[PDB]
């Protein structure tokens, strides 16, 4: 599957992609504001994510660090960043259709698009200026908005037993973005395409 990234955004980002024991293609490239970057995803591929990260100084050899969404210091991520991070993710081909969202679970850096470029299902959206509303407590000194989890650390906010509800935190971020997860266990905002899709993930849509 194809996925093209594309930086809409005013200020470079280094786009990240994947499935958390695993780089997705090369794993992380630099975008600068207007660049367009396409992978491609094996077939079969569940649990990947895409994000952006901000604020990246890479050496020569890729090894570096971000203030938002690093992976272990790489240019190219082998697993998931560091929140905060809003979140494309996606498991393709599972039973013959793919399954995408997008998730503030791990909070907030860069607003995003996540939509097929291929017919038959929509795209999910969360491109409200959640930084600039953050919650005071919820604020990343490194930048970005924190979930709750990642902040407070507490089984309500992280969901550790599985029972856990919405918050006066997740409502902040379900308010500012319907079209995402807000916690664990939201109502899923999840979009069922065709087996088989390509997409686009773009930062800064609006």
């Amino acid at each position: 599957a194809t996925f093209e990234i594309v930086n809409r955004c005013s200020y470079t980002v280094w786009a990240a992609a994947s499935k958390g024991d695993a780089a997705l293609d090369a794993g992380g490239r630099q975008l600068n504001s207007g660049e367009s970057w396409t992978i491609n995803v094996e077939p079969g591929t569940n649990g990947g994510k895409i994000w952006a990260r901000t604020d990246c100084y890479f050496d020569d050899s890729g090894s570096g660090i971000c203030k938002t969404g690093d992976c272990g210091g790489l240019l190219r991520c082998k697993r998931f960043g560091r929140p905060p991070t809003t979140l494309a993710e996606f498991s393709l081909n599972q039973y013959g259709k793919d399954y995408i969202d997008i998730s503030n679970i791990k909070g907030f850096n860069v607003p995003m698009n996540f939509s097929p470029t291929t017919r038959g299902c929509r795209g999910v959206r969360c491109a409200a200026d959640i930084v600039g509303q953050c919650p005071a407590k919820l604020k990343a000194p490194g930048g970005g908005c924190n979930d709750a989890c990642t902040v407070f650390q507490t089984s309500e906010y992280c969901c550790t037993t599985g029972k856990c509800g919405p918050t006066e935190y997740s409502r902040f971020f379900k308010r500012l973005c319907p079209d995402a997860f807000s916690y664990v266990l939201d109502k899923p905002t999840t979009v069922t395409c065709p087996g088989s899709s390509n997409y686009r993930v773009t930062f800064c849509p609006t």
